[PDB]
């Protein structure tokens, strides 16, 4: 799996309120997380679609 993978999930440093999705390594699950615009880490998918292709399904 790519090292993005194994990164906490980030909610960053803005104010926005935004759906995305993470890889919980640990669940071996693409889970919902709130996001705030900015300041994240690469763990950090819009669509379940890409977060099973890049994490679970390699």
């Amino acid at each position: 799996r790519p090292s993005l993978c194994d990164l906490p999930a980030d909610s960053g440093s803005g104010t926005k309120a935004e759906k995305r999705i993470y890889y919980n390594s640990a669940r071996k699950q693409c889970l919902r997380f709130d996001y705030t615009g900015q300041g994240g880490n690469e763990n950090n998918f819009r669509r379940t679609y890409d977060c099973q292709d890049t994490c679970l399904y390699t």
